[PDB]
RNA sequence: CUAUGGUCGGA
RNA sequence: UCCGACC
RNA sequence: CUAUGGUCGGA
RNA sequence: CCGACC
């Protein structure tokens, strides 16, 4: 125990008043953030009384605005609100709706302040909605807060000298999350789980280095209107070890190592739909999984069982498929990963099975949250994918002429490189092909939560919808500059991630879950692929895969034998299973364990079916793995283990499980070196140029361990990488960065890694020449239409002085908005910021009235905003761009589609922002009406 | 009418002798329609003119082509992308008697067909159709002239006998088809007729459009069917075969003759009969189908297609055994309709007709289902089966359209199903306006949602949407489609890899095929029922088992059935092919799961009645003796004595129509009668290839003594809209359209027409630019004195609206309603051209929308209906809610609901 | 330095 | 960029 | 008098 | 309404 940190410690949470008492949590959760974010203390006794307008409200706006009328509120601006269906739902859905729930979180960074008397500084996340897991579902979503708190063990200059310098630091810290409750908004929170969030960036507002920070969860064991001994007003007081003993099954669990029976406390926090409930007499829990005919003993059916069809359409009906799922990725009881239909089942009798492989622990599927399927995932329609960096080195390994296929993949790379670029370029000369290009090329998730096109100022948001938004009144790409520098810099961004990534896209390749045949009708290395949909090719197009050898590998890939070349055989049995790639139960090993030691629990594999990059692969037969004994050592203590120093009995239980908990948070805090042995396998490897060599063997097998260490308990220092560093490495600690790393190439000579090659070598050279190319296919931004008002108005200014001065006014505003804009909190809340001053212009009587149009509300809907936004447009067309367009896009867009309207040529449509979103490009219509004109 | 033969062709000029064809056709037509005689100023301005309004022009002293058609007849040699320019004319009978001329002439506009082999080997520029009505005509409208019959020998010899002279060429005929019953133009059976130029003012003796060689169609005939080595070949399929030189088909290669492969022999049974398994069907390579993808636009390899090499006619199918990248493609004598050397490359050049393409879902036929109600186990079963089927399926639409109506979103996107504009759209650039509103009120509805208006609150939109239901919903008492999504209707391939059994068959989709709640890519492990249309013998319809082979896997959007078997599946589909045939193919189980088998019927021989004219080539040049010149004689006999056998009357329809009239009453299609009457008509359909010659006495021999009831025999009770008969009905269809459909229908009829919380005209949205200017006007005379005369100036329009030439005079009354100071220009804003979309309209709509949504609520919305929705969504926008967005017209006709969105958001 | 790849969802 | 699950 | 069904485009 | 095709 270190004395200075937990001073600082004592008191770094909110405190809740007397006043707040009577508040229901939702409304508690929300007036505390007002406050924090004010400065205002809430045990102020300067102003504070409950107000009954709280306890009834459906707008969070409402209740803090009550609190605003104290001035000490009302300097700051409002901080982020909880939207409203989110807030209702806290109030009067007891914190679920349709499976999703209201989520108490905070985000935790430290106090920049070193005096003695809070360590950390602590920032309450607004009420959200997430979807639902077991425990929410069983005790109460209002049960449980997530934090992310900076880890005690960074190696970072940022971590204040208190932690630092005081040694012990680290036990007071674990000490004061997992040895007691912590009070907050009423409620007595006690810690139960933890797990790495990874490096984050601390809050600006409290600040800009990255910490490695972790996730936290605590449940609510008591609060002050809980009960001792369902409305989450009313809860009943439970404590954390009983929370747990309901999940894992302590008493018939003990003989698990408790680090991983800490691990499967995940499996109650999964976001998972549910689904239905089974009856004991429809669950076959199986005592032996399929096990290889050979007599290897390898289990063939890891994490994979059957289902019935009748399950299978309550899933379809339940979520809304639209066609019934041939497997599913879930969660049953003890039971974690995938489950596909019985291809044999032929009655409507509900049914599912369970295999040791799924069942985590010991259950006894009693409780009716125990016999629920919860699904987490569903095969769905397949999308192309691409390469990856990792799987390049182990192709070129396994490539019978490496210099062929070196090519051969570069080819690839300039053919889809300059295909991508012709469309656009054919597209852009017809505005119609140019839109329905920019849909193909990415909104409807957006457009469906916001129920409109979301706006950023006078523009979409989206610079896609921006064009689109702007083409759909008029606008030509080819000759309006402030479209083509979208276009450009969309596809200047584009480039640059292939630049900085080698995603080369391979159409013939997907990502697909894997599914064990159970049925034992294809025989070893035979594997079934089949599609819901046709999967197209631009060459060609595939409802199925037969008489094809196949690449399956997985991520991560280290090994040679990470990629396996098999060959696709279509079964007619297996003909319903679609979206998912079957392989065999005959054999000596799982071809899924070939793959990075792989399962069928949720697992999904790369599949290429491109000739010319399976016909030059070779397979490999799996590694001799080294023995790391040394230098990875695993905590392998029971649950038996931890309760005999307590004893026997429910008292020893709790002790233990609150021990488990203890031990389990320092195990998780322990810092983890599987990034950096993945970098230093890189670096290596590049050196050598070799991912073959037994180095690299000795690294795969290293970083395969550490990604695992968690369920299997591995304890791994600085010293042993060290260790394992000088003795089966060559010596090397500090290797050098990689050239690809790098945007130019700073290497001696011509190329000599696969990636080089690609990077600097194939990419780079084509992608500065179809850029060109593409340019000089690409035009001002004046246009005489879009500035029709400004003329009218100095017209209308040479008749009246007052229509003069309001002109003159107009002009000097604009000019005060474009110096806030040249000057301006991120990038979106200032672009807000002068929005407001650009709303802000308004006409300061019957020129007034008619300019002002008062009646509509929207003011951007007035003839003023259009004279507004032509005159900007002349003041800054060549001067300031994108301030006219940022601002007054929209106003621009109106007219525009007035004027290219012309008598007798159908009608313009005045669409509403909801009824916009709904609509799509016809693909048919672009074809058809392009074939008229050619 | 001889006399009235001798001048039917408009007359050709000197002064037009020096011109090009494509002038001399639309100056020729210009001429007609002013009614100015041929019989001197010729322009050169014609000669190098791109467009014909520039030609006419000249004429401005005293219906029209497409400027691509002119040009690419200028200066493309009648060929362009493929397209043929065609010179077609429609001929109609002179209303005066007058010994005048029989016909009367109209030159139809330069127009783009689909070319033809003989079009492309010879030029579209030899080629000229005509619709002229048939003299056999038995209709009251046959001028006396030809009516007593003293002529019908005369007309044909009119169209053979000799050349005939149009526009400076000699065209003599050379091909006649039925053209049907088609109306006079301003109904009578017509004939097309096919004349091909043999000699013209530009032609040499002994290439360019004005510079064509003379060549007789004699020779023509000859370079299309080789006839010295077809002289066996009966004379009347001879001329049949003329159709594969004239099939509208899209070339895509020439193949040479080391990469054709000709098969002696057809696939035979295994099991000794000698029936033909694969007629009509043989095998190309990948790299052949790959060229008809890349020349075609395809997004995928064709499977098989439909189409024509040489004398082969019929489908292709890819080899799934190719493994290499040389074209070859395979010919089968069933295939082959003529000895060809296949020499020429015009000869060798593939032709496309059709691709298997995706498929889409058929639905029964009323013809297939007396024919399963007569091969069910159970009758009862399979009447409740499909009776139930429709009930189920009726309420669904209805269901579907009550929910949708209550929101706007969701109510759009059935609004599209319903009816697809996209053709009106792509034609013309935008959404077809009458007056103020979408001409289509289904458009019209969706303009309105999109504008902020929604069905269930506004009176407008929800008068339209009841109007579009009950339109359909009397639509579907009219005819009963009963609609099965587990059906298709797919092409027919055969199995040439021996995979499949008798009883097999394998199908495979290019994609999904959708059904309410389940989805298909393949057809495994289930029962199919297959048929072919015309189905009227019991055993048409078939039942089969669909294997899935991994073998055929690379064959998609087609129906493969077994080589193997005494007979060929396709031959029980009413005698079908696997040239072109398309089966009807239905897995829905409870229509097929009460079906059994038919073998087939063993036909009566009708050839007291069907006498076949199987004269052969050789025997009509015996007449004329041996050599070129006999030849020539017994080329053009056969056009001619053709040209008889082909203008005879078809008994087709009237013999069906009986057969289905006779089979309801006896209620039975398995009987001596139905058998009989399906051979007849069955042997009728094929009558122009196997020369059968019917007559009246004929059909009233039959009549009289096999079939009975030489009477008139009364139309079904189907065939009325409303149940007359006695009883409950007991006929299939009946029992279907009157028992079940009517009372569904009429049930949700009723529920509509049974029916302040709902759709009110008045909209306080609507108004808002009256009040504006109220307050305004209030406080100032001068703009007061602007209101009252726009309102009394509407006012004027409201009583000239009365009550589509007629809306638009309203309209543009209403449009002259202007202004007639920095108020009115505000009002009216010059800048824009269109005055429409200036704020003066919204004041005009909104002061209209008061003044007459009690009274005159139509007015309103037909000449304002478009600023109506402009304020609507000015009002409704809030702020920092969205911004509403305005397209133009070209851009908004481009966009279509995204049902995703509509699905997704009403989850929310 | 510095501390992994991949699938998907969000605002 | 940020946030959240999953292997 | 009346004079067919089906698949595909369309204007 | 006018075009292919079986
Ligand atoms: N964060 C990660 N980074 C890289 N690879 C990962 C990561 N998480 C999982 N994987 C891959 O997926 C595997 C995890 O396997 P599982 O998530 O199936 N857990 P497993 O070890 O099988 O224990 P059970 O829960 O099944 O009893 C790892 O071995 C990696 O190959
Ligand atoms: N106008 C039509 N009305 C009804 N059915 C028709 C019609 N035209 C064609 N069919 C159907 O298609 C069949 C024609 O078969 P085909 O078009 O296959 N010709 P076919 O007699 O076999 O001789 P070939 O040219 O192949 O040597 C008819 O028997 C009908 O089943
Ligand atoms: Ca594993
Ligand atoms: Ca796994
Ligand atoms: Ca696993
Ligand atoms: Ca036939
Ligand atoms: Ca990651």
């Amino acid at each position: 125990h270190a004395p200075v940190v937990a001073a600082r410690l004592r008191n770094i949470w909110p405190k809740f008043p007397k006043w707040l008492h009577e508040a229901p949590l939702a409304v508690a959760w929300e007036v505390t953030r007002l406050f924090m974010h004010c400065k205002v203390d809430l045990e102020d006794e300067s102003l504070l009384k409950y107000d009954p307008s709280w306890s009834t409200a459906r707008d969070v706006t409402d209740i803090w605005k009550t609190l605003y009328r104290l001035d000490a509120f009302r300097g700051k601006p409002f901080p982020e609100k909880p939207p409203n269906d989110v807030f209702v739902t806290a109030m009067t859905g007891n914190f679920e709706s349709k499976g999703s729930a209201v989520v108490l979180s905070a985000v935790l960074d430290y106090n920049p302040d070193n005096s003695p008397t809070p360590l950390y500084l602590v920032k309450l996340k607004p009420l959200m909605f997430e979807q639902g897991c077991r425990l929410t579902r069983r005790f109460g979503p209002d049960r449980f807060f997530e934090i992310l708190i900076p880890s005690p063990t960074s190696t970072s200059p940022s971590v204040p000298p208190v932690v630092s310098k005081q040694p012990g630091a680290v036990e007071e810290v674990i000490q004061w999350l997992t040895m007691g409750q912590h009070s907050l908004v009423g409620r007595q929170w006690r810690a139960f789980f933890a797990k790495d969030a990874g490096y984050r960036k601390p809050l600006r507002e409290f600040q800009p280095k990255p910490i490695i920070k972790e996730r936290v969860h605590f449940f609510a064991e008591t609060g002050i209107t809980f009960r001792p001994d369902e409305p989450v007003e009313q809860r009943t007081e439970f404590k954390v070890s009983q929370m747990l003993d309901w999940l894992l099954q302590l008493d018939n669990n003990t003989w698990q190592p408790h680090l991983k029976l800490f691990s499967r406390i995940q499996l109650g926090l999964s976001k998972t739909y549910a689904i239905m409930t089974l009856e004991p007499h429809q669950i076959r829990h199986h005592k032996t999984d399929l096990l290889s005919p050979s007599g290897t003993g390898e289990v063939m059916n890891d994490g994979v069982g059957r289902m019935s069809r009748s399950v299978a359409k309550r899933i379809r009906d339940v979520l809304g498929l639209g066609d019934v799922p041939s497997a599913v990725q879930g969660r049953f009881g003890s039971a974690k990963g995938m489950w596909v239909i019985d291809v044999d089942d032929t009655g409507d009798e509900d049914w599912i099975e369970t295999y040791p492989s799924q069942r985590k622990w010991e259950c006894d599927f009693v409780d009716k949250h125990q016999r629920t399927l919860e699904v987490r995932s569903v095969a769905s329609e397949l999308k192309s994918a691409g390469l990856n960096l990792q799987l390049l080195p182990v192709l070129e390994d396994r490539a019978r002429d490496k210099v062929k296929m070196r090519q051969a993949i570069g080819d690839r790379l300039i053919n889809d490189l300059q295909r991508q670029f012709s469309e656009q370029k054919h597209a852009l000369n017809r505005p119609v092909e140019f839109r329905q290009w920019v849909y193909e090329s990415y909104s409807r998730a957006t457009r469906v939560s916001h129920g409109r096109v979301p706006f950023l100022a006078g523009l979409p948001d989206s610079q896609e919808e921006t064009l689109n938004f702007l083409m759909n009144s008029g606008f030509d790409p080819k000759k309006q500059k402030y479209l083509q520098d979208i276009a450009w810099d969309l596809q200047k961004r584009k480039c640059d991630t292939l630049k900085s990534k080698l995603n080369i896209r391979v159409g013939r390749s997907a990502y697909i879950y894997m599914i064990a045949d159970f049925w034992g009708v294809l025989e070893e290395n035979e594997v079934h692929v089949g599609f819901s949909s046709k999967f197209r090719d631009e060459e060609e197009s595939f409802t199925l895969l037969s008489d094809c050898d196949v690449l399956v590998a997985r991520s991560p890939a280290h090994f040679p034998s990470d990629i396996q070349r098999v060959r696709a055989v279509f079964k007619p049995e297996l003909h319903s299973l679609k979206d998912v790639i079957i392989f065999s139960t005959k054999g000596d090993v799982p071809l899924a364990k070939k793959l990075s030691g792989g399962d069928y629990d949720g697992d999904m594999a790369w599949v290429c079916w491109d000739p010319e990059i399976v016909d030059g692969f070779v397979n490999a037969e799996m590694p001799l793995e080294p023995d790391l004994s040394r230098y990875l050592k695993k905590d392998k203590t029971t649950f038996k283990q931890l309760m005999a120093s307590h004893g026997t009995g429910s008292a020893a239980k709790e002790q233990t499980t609150y021990d488990m908990i203890q031990k389990s948070f320092h195990f998780a805090l322990q810092p983890n070196f599987l990034g950096m042995c993945t970098n230093y396998k890189e670096r290596l490897c590049y050196i050598n140029n070799s991912v073959s060599n037994k180095p690299a063997i000795i690294l795969s097998s290293l970083v395969g361990n550490l990604v695992d260490q968690s369920k299997q308990g591995i304890v791994f220092n600085e010293a042993s990488w060290a260790q394992l560093r000088r003795e089966l490495l060559g010596g090397a600690l500090s290797l050098p960065d990689p050239m690809y790393k790098s945007d130019s190439w700073l290497g001696r000579g011509e190329p000599t890694h696969i990636i080089d090659y690609l990077k600097f070598s194939i990419a780079r050279p084509a992608i500065d020449k179809e850029l060109e190319a593409f340019h000089n296919a690409m035009a001002h931004f004046w246009d005489p239409d879009l500035a029709s008002y400004y003329t009218f108005f100095k017209e209308i200014s040479d008749k009246s002085r007052s229509s003069a001065l309001l002109f003159t006014t107009l002009k000097n505003r604009i000019g005060e908005v474009e110096k806030e804009y040249g000057r301006l909190d991120p990038y979106p809340v200032r672009v807000n910021q002068v929005y407001e001053k650009w709303c802000a212009i308004t006409p300061e009587s019957k020129v007034i009235r008619l300019l002002e149009l008062s009646f509509l509300a929207d003011r951007e809907m007035n003839t003023w905003a259009l004279l507004r936004a032509s005159t900007a447009f002349k003041l800054y067309y060549h001067k300031s761009p994108k301030f006219v367009w940022q601002m007054a896009g929209r106003q621009l867009a109106y007219i525009k589609a007035q004027m290219t309207s012309r008598p007798g040529e159908g009608a313009p449509a005045l669409m509403t922002a909801f009824m916009y979103a709904g609509l799509m490009p016809d693909k048919k219509f672009t074809k058809q009406y392009v074939a008229r004109l050619e």
